[PDB]
């Protein structure tokens, strides 16, 4: 039987499973104890159950593995494995581990894996002789990522506009300095369906945090693939663990050699729930927030690389300014100059209605000659040249309009050349 | 007899009662005591006496039947079930149990539930396979809740305003902000008679939190529906226990697929109340607030959204600013992101004696496509755009002139298009 199976399956289809195989009452405790409960009787019946999920330390030495369609939010169906089986194989937080599993006997809370046979989409064995994340080097992007939708739609619009302002490739860190009801999720949709169509091969994952319920339904919905969030109902505690879950996630595939893509939401959110849950240091920072609790947020972000042997790990992350609260903006003037590529939204701009309401001027990447050729690199630097004197708002204007009348960026490309 | 119908009665006409009964004093005790003596002199007799209330469940085990005419107050009353009942039909805090009960026996002081005959206005069978509230999926809100009626009255005016500038809908997680002295307690007035009169479908409880006694009996003799509130003269406990009595019973509703709306007097004074209330976990921010505490708050305000299977639950609360107190200022701070409507009021705009005191410019709702149809949300962002240049007050009293010399929006509407 597998987990994975009854996770996804709608919770009244769980229930009516649930029924036909007895259990009585089931529909009013939540869907984990339901899975749990149908769990027991499944393994109580005596056929082999197959789980899968992601690996996590406590700091009892005990590992845990979370599931990805309940967010990572520990439940009483989350498997659990004895420090022996980490001893056996090299395992830590972030592996993806499928196998048998063990029904729960006499002082057994949850399920625990009899035999593994699946680490990260891999045999057990391959996964011991692979390399840490950090062991491997830090390099500058230099394959560029292409978001173009091509399909000529208003969708792509906002896709090329923000290509020819600045490209993305893989392994960049990105960074979006987005000012309240500017469209910082009507971009991170766009720029989510053009990761999922073009590069279908790289792993995307969306991680949320600090978001409305609401928001992230839509958000599992319009995005093919994994969708992660916390909304504000939990502590600050769910936001650090999700965070440090997904990103070490991402870390274990790279040294896997995969290509991973991560959509972070917003750095403040995250920075802000860091500042609450560590200790204080006995140092106050300005803003009231801690010197310590700015550490790990840049221990989050700078995970974003290209190597040179397994692949890369590419982590957009939004900033947050001008909402209020002054440690907002500490952590931006912490952020400065850290991104590899920058991208300026206006408020100015999506106040007529426009978009995508960006500063072309200011928008820009450092190094972008590696990621594109010699012909768009002085395309982009004539088209700077042009659009440098007038207005960012009319220069918006004018973009949008101009790349209106041409169905791809290379008409474009020959329309600015004529 | 009935519990409740005795209840409702006056306290002249329960002393009238336990006298012609024959029963002695009854006239110093409180409404409580003087109805369980009523209770216990016709209980010696029999007649099957019955009673509702809404459920509280105990962390020792077993409930109490609380009344909502006490706004929830524990009382010699109430009704005890054990947890055997508990237990044989799934009840949770919040539930609305009606059936016949017991006089109290020997060693104990309580009425005890004899045979449940409703559960949740529906038969226990029927209530025992809801879904869970977790286990529904959040959707933005789509079907709008229009508080315009059209009588002409100067009282229509304020209820006009408020669908120009913010539109709400069912499921909708609102928040107002209001300077001392500038007309919150009136609004909430307006919007309580304009949801009475529209959608008498709806469930509307009232919740007031560290309110004045006058205005808890201006507001109960004024709204049609659910009044229950906490004044300011009691411990915090009661406050917290109160917003948590209403926030279950309105889960349990919404679980049956009904519409349910709550007006929230102050989620400071909730936020307070739950700091005051919640053991220190060595972390205070500025102000003296714990970042432990508003995790609680932030669950009551988080479970509005709009139930894809069915029913929703709307929260509109009121925040307040400027008050001169740092507390309610990071309170505040706390939860901006978190609602997708808000509607700022302006104290410079009622010192001026104008009403509403309503800041159109800087308040609005998040995605009011799916509320408004096409025309409505072209007219808005016409009038939005001839706003937006005048300052608040002028704004406001414009609007107001404009909007006296017709009768229906729609009629401003077809006015400002000549
Ligand atoms: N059709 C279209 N709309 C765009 C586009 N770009 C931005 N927008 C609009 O911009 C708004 C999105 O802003 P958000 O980033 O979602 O708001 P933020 O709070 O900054 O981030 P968050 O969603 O919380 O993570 C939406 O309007 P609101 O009604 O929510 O703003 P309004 O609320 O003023 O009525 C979008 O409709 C675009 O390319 N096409
Ligand atoms: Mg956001």
């Amino acid at each position: 039987m597998n987990l994975t199976e009854l996770k996804n399956t709608p919770v009244s289809e769980l229930i009516t499973l649930g029924e036909n195989m007895g259990l009585e009452n089931l529909a009013r405790m939540r869907k984990q104890d339901i899975i749990f409960a149908i769990l027991k009787q499944h393994a109580k019946s005596g056929e082999d159950i197959f789980g899968d999920g992601v690996l996590e330390i406590l700091q009892d030495g005990f590992g845990f593995l979370r599931s990805a369609d309940s967010s990572y939010l520990a439940g009483p169906d989350d498997i659990y494995v004895s420090p022996s089986q980490i001893r056996r194989f090299n395992l830590r937080t972030g592996d993806t581990i499928s196998g048998k599993i063990r029904p729960p006997k006499e002082g057994e809370r949850y399920f625990a894996l009899l035999k593994v046979n699946e680490v990260n989409f891999d045999k057990p064995e391959n996964a011991r002789n692979k390399i840490l994340f950090e062991n491997l080097t830090p390099l500058h992007a230099n394959s560029r990522l292409r978001m173009e939708r091509g399909n000529g739609s208003t969708e792509d619009l906002t896709a090329r506009v923000l290509d020819l302002a600045s490209p993305i490739g893989r392994g960049q860190r990105g960074l979006i300095v987005a000012p309240p009801k500017a469209g910082k999720t009507m971009l991170l949709q766009n720029i989510a369906q053009s990761i999922a169509y073009n590069h279908p091969d790289c792993v995307l994952m969306v991680l949320l945090i600090d978001e409305r319920p609401e928001e992230v339904t839509e958000m599992q919905r319009l995005v093919k693939g994994e969708v992660v969030a916390s909304t504000f109902d939990e502590p600050a505690s769910r936001h650090v663990q999700v965070a440090e879950m997904v990103i070490e996630k991402a870390k274990r595939l790279v040294e896997h050699k995969k290509d991973v893509i991560i959509l972070l939401d917003s750095i403040t959110r995250l920075a802000r729930a860091y500042n609450t849950v560590v200790p204080a240091s006995g140092k106050v920072l300005t803003g009231g927030v801690d010197a310590n609790a700015l550490h790990r947020p840049k221990r989050f972000f700078g995970a974003a690389r290209n190597v040179e042997e397994g692949g890369s790990l590419t982590i957009i992350a939004t900033a947050l300014i001008d909402t209020g609260s002054k440690m907002d903006e500490v952590i931006y003037e912490e952020f400065k100059g850290t991104g590899n590529m920058e991208l300026h939204l206006s408020r100015k701009i999506a106040e007529k209605r426009v978009f995508p309401a960006i500063d072309y001027n200011r928008s820009g990447t450092r190094k972008e000659e590696l990621l594109t050729t010699q012909e768009e690199l002085q395309k982009m630097w004539i088209l700077r040249k042009i659009i440098h004197p007038m207005g960012e708002i009319d220069a918006m204007e004018f973009l949008i309009n101009k790349l209106a009348m041409t169905k791809t960026n290379d008409d474009f490309f020959e329309m600015m050349k004529r």
